C-alpha cells in the first residue's frame, strides 16, 4: 500500500495526454513511492462515476489525491466532496452541461479512436454529480489560466472562490507550464 495520485483527463482526451505523461514521468523520477493511476474514462458520465468509485475503493486504504483537467476537474470535484479527498483542478469545467452540448451525437475520440454516441440523457447524468454548495472547500485547489480559449475562466474562479486558487494571466486551455506546480501539487494532496 502506497500513496497514490489519481489523474483524470478531459473529455475526448486520454491517459496519453501531455499533462498526464509529464506528471507521470516527473513523479517516477522524484517520488517513486507515489504511484500514479490514470484511467481511460468512459465518455458516458454515469459509467465514469461507477469506474471512479471502484478506483477509490481499491486505493482508499492509503493516501489518495486527485488531479483533474477540464471535465476531469469536474469529476475530481465530485470525488473530492463525496469521498473527502483532496483534489487539484486544472482549468476545470464547472458548467459541463454547456461544455458537452456540442458533443451531442456521434463522436470519435481523436486520441483513442473510440466511437460513441452522446445523448441528452448523458448530459442530465453529468448534472447529478454537481456539487453545490461546496461543503469542503479546504480540499480543493484551483489552477486556472485566464487565456483559456475553451472555457470562460471567470466561472471556475467564482465557483471555487472559497478554495485555494492560483490564477495566472494568459496561457491557454491546455495549461502552460503545468510542470512548474508539481511539487506544490504533491504537497497539497498530502502525498509527499
Ligand atoms: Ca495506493
Ligand atoms: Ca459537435
Ligand atoms: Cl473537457
Amino acid at each position: 500500500g502506497m500513496a497514490t495520485l489519481l489523474y483524470l483527463h478531459g473529455f475526448n482526451s486520454s491517459p496519453r495526454s501531455a499533462k498526464a505523461t509529464a506528471l507521470k514521468t516527473w513523479l517516477a523520477q522524484h517520488y517513486p513511492e507515489i504511484t500514479m493511476v490514470v484511467p481511460e474514462l468512459p465518455p458516458y458520465p454515469a459509467e465514469t462515476a461507477e469506474l471512479l468509485e471502484s478506483i477509490v475503493l481499491e486505493h482508499g486504504g492509503e493516501p489518495l489525491g486527485v488531479v483533474g483537467s477540464s471535465l476531469g476537474g469536474y469529476y475530481a470535484t465530485w470525488l473530492s466532496q463525496c469521498f473527502m479527498l483532496p483534489a487539484v483542478v486544472v482549468n476545470p469545467a464547472v458548467r459541463p452541461f454547456e461544455l458537452l452540448n456540442n458533443f451531442l451525437g456521434h463522436n470519435e475520440n481523436p486520441y483513442t479512436g473510440q466511437q460513441y454516441v452522446l445523448e441528452s440523457r448523458h448530459i442530465y447524468d453529468l448534472k447529478v454529480m454537481q456539487i453545490d454548495p461546496l461543503e469542503a472547500p479546504d480540499l480543493l485547489w484551483l489552477l486556472q489560466q485566464t487565456g483559456d480559449e475553451v472555457l470562460d475562466y471567470r466561472q471556475a474562479v467564482h465557483y471555487y472562490a472559497s478554495c485555494r486558487q492560483t490564477v495566472e494571466e494568459g496561457g491557454n486551455h491546455a495549461f502552460v507550464g503545468f510542470d512548474d506546480h508539481f511539487t506544490q501539487i504533491i504537497e497539497f494532496l498530502g502525498l509527499r
